[PDB]
């Protein structure tokens, strides 16, 4: 296989950023868009409960060459974001979502 491009995942060129690493707290409803670069095929989204029972989530059908992702946090802590693409796991999941920030004291924009 001298010729042609390197062939072996196209879930690798997916990408999320929508999504808020830390900020998402319990109760809220957690949205953001799954960007293909290029890929093609279907995305399928669990959220994993710290308890021990498996949750699904909302994945509308392919719209405008893209995905968009919804689900709300039973509970608090880190879940567990089971992202595949054609029977391929992306390079980065499960996405390590922190639910529940704790506020903190601390000096904030406003110039002093």
């Amino acid at each position: 296989g001298s010729s042609g491009s390197s062939g072996s995942d196209d879930a690798r060129r997916l990408t999320v950023t929508s999504l808020q690493e830390t900020g998402l707290k319990v109760n809220q409803p957690a949205s953001f868009a799954v960007q293909l670069n290029g890929a093609r095929g279907v995305i399928d989204a669990r959220v994993h409960t710290p308890s021990g029972a498996v949750e699904e989530c909302y994945v509308s059908e392919l719209d405008s060459d893209k995905h968009t992702i919804r689900f709300i946090p039973h509970e608090n802590g880190v879940h567990s974001i089971d992202v595949k693409f054609n029977g391929a796991h992306i390079p980065g999941s499960p996405f390590k979502i922190r639910v529940g920030e704790q506020s903190q004291a601390g000096s904030g924009p406003s110039s002093g």
